């Protein structure tokens, strides 16, 4: 068990960075790379917070780190990101001028970034900084990229071998997506890490909720659900960002929502850093409501409170995906996430691949898009499959205390609504709030039966047309008349309900108990549970 940070860490992280305490995590890698000098390999969830493990590190003890990527709009956001928290930084290049290079040589920096074209070519360079500063660490993101068996595999990567050869003193974190084996075995060969601290976070956002619809046929059917009508106009319910596969397709999107006046803005790669910078700026300050991207990454999209993800179209990947829906919720209030897809989608097209000449590289984009689809078509939790695929192993539903909730995914709220069995112990909240509301709607002056034609919307007369005007009735013709009367008799039971006669026992009157009178309250004013032991009748397999 590693150490707390000291006094003296903790406030520069209050300083330069306005964190007020390290995530675990964060400090495993930090601790292990700042104070220990030793290789990491870090898998980190979305929006836990990645940059922090190498950015702090050379600010802590005022040298340089060093930080390889290929995503050079990413690192110029990164930079300038920097710069707002009072932390000089910069990216080297071979376009920029040697008064850059020779403040970097003087100490002027405490982060580079650097491609990893320009690191191979300049070796010498990283030695002199070394000798005459001193080099915190060397990060490289997208660590995955080393290798065949990642989602993007690149070459320049190759040729960061020769870092720990020329740098055998300075440690190097390397940052990837998935807790796979196999590409952290690559990532180690490749890099020539020595004995590296593995860690991961986990790959849960529980506040994310998960849902599949499938296409309508035209786009503002698809997207109108999705909006709400304030006054005469319409808006969206939050900041939003839809998700699109091509250009083309967000000039469309755009077109839609453009005839309801919605306020929106596009983003793609190779926009220019001040046309980045203008989409940051009106996006965070809620000037457009939506954004139209097809790209994952970036200042456009870095916002802490987007509500809704929208998946126009299947997605590339799980990889993608999971990384696209990570952009919402990361102020850590309720959002959700929905994909519409039709099996005709361009990320479902099988034709366009039957000419790539590799072998397992064809094989694993079949699989790939043969994954996605089975997730789209599923009925089963949408979050355990997403799980599973980045722990490399079947997670299980009971790990986690969000699945199976209303909150989790459309699969699992579908079951909260209308349960089925795959002892029977279920929550029936739900029911229950309907049965008991309408027992005390009706003013517990009648036996079970006028509650029960009052939730399946019946006709009759001995209903009050007065009540017909109640936001429940007809909200439980998913139950036939039977299951509510076996339902009510396990309320009774349990000791929700009883039946009572007074003076004239020609009435028998079904009334809450002390017990169901308590529990109404809460439900009331908070989604309230409650547990059963039940039988097929109520939760057929
Ligand atoms: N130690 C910390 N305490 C609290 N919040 C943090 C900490 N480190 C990072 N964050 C926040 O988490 C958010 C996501 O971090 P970021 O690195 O941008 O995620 P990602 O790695 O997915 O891009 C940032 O807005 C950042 O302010
Ligand atoms: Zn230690
Ligand atoms: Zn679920």
């Amino acid at each position: 068990l590693w150490p707390a940070p000291n006094e003296e860490q903790v406030t520069c992280l209050k300083m330069y960075f306005g964190h007020s305490s390290f995530k675990p995590v964060q400090w495993k890698v930090i601790h292990s790379v700042l104070e220990e000098r030793r290789d990491n390999v870090a898998v980190m969830a979305t929006g836990y917070g990645k940059s922090l493990c190498f950015q702090y590190p050379p600010v802590y003890v005022g040298k340089i780190g060093l930080v390889i990527s290929p995503l050079i709009s990413l690192m110029e956001d990164q930079v300038l990101q920097l710069k707002m928290s009072n932390i000089p930084a910069c990216f080297l290049g071979s376009a920029q001028s040697e008064n850059v290079l020779t403040d970097i040589k003087l100490g002027k920096y405490r982060i580079v970034y650097v491609t990893p074209e320009y690191c191979s070519g300049n070796m010498g360079l990283l030695q002199q900084l070394e000798a005459d500063i001193g080099i915190t660490l060397i990060a490289v993101d997208e660590a995955h990229c080393i290798s065949e068996w990642g989602h993007d595999f690149r070459d320049s990567f190759r040729k960061l071998g020769s870092l720990k050869t020329a740098l055998p003193m300075v440690p190097i974190v390397a940052l990837t997506a998935t807790a796979s084996s196999s590409i952290r075995e690559d990532i180690v060969r490749c890099l020539n890490l020595r004995n590296p601290q593995i860690t991961c976070t986990g790959f849960d956002r529980p506040n994310l909720y998960l849902e599949v619809r499938r296409k309508t046929g035209n786009i503002l059917q698809d997207l109108q659900p999705f909006l709400v009508k304030t006054s005469s106009h319409w808006e969206f319910e939050g900041p939003t960002i839809i998700y699109c596969p091509s250009r083309k397709m967000t000039q469309q999107v755009t077109g839609e929502l453009r005839k309801l006046n919605l306020s929106c803005g596009t983003y793609h790669a190779g926009m220019s850093f001040s046309t980045r910078k203008d989409i940051h700026h009106r996006f965070v300050r809620d000037e457009i409501q939506c954004v139209i991207a097809t790209i994952a990454f970036g200042m456009g999209i870095n916002k802490a409170d987007i509500r809704q993800v929208i998946h126009y179209g299947a997605p590339k990947d799980m990889e993608s995906y999971y990384q696209e829906i990570g952009r919402a919720g990361r102020d850590g209030l309720q959002s959700s996430c929905h994909v519409l897809w039709a099996p005709a989608d361009i990320n479902l097209n099988r034709h366009l691949l039957t000419e790539i000449r590799n072998e397992k590289f064809r094989l694993y984009k079949l699989k790939m898009m043969a994954k996605m689809e089975k997730y789209l078509h599923s009925s089963r939790c949408r979050r355990q499959i997403i799980l599973s695929h980045f722990e490399d192993k079947q997670v299980q539903k009971a790990s986690l205390g969000i699945m199976g909730t209303e909150k989790c995914c459309d699969n699992c709220r579908s079951r909260l609504d209308h349960c089925y069995s795959m002892d029977t112990s279920w929550d029936f909240g739900p029911q229950a709030f309907k049965l008991l509301s309408a027992v005390d709607i009706l003013g517990e002056k009648f036996g079970i039966g006028l509650p029960i034609l009052f939730l399946r919307g019946s006709n009759s007369q001995r209903l009050a047309d007065q009540y017909r005007r109640h936001s429940l009735f007809g909200t439980g013709k998913d139950q036939t008349e039977s299951w509510w009367k076996a339902f009510s008799r396990q309320l009774i039971t349990e000791g929700f309900l009883v039946e009572v006669s007074r003076y004239n026992k020609f009435m028998k009157i079904c009334a809450l108990t002390k017990k169901g009178r308590n529990w109404l309250h809460k439900a009331n004013t908070e989604s309230q549970s409650l547990i059963l032991q039940a039988n097929e009748e109520l939760c057929p397999k």
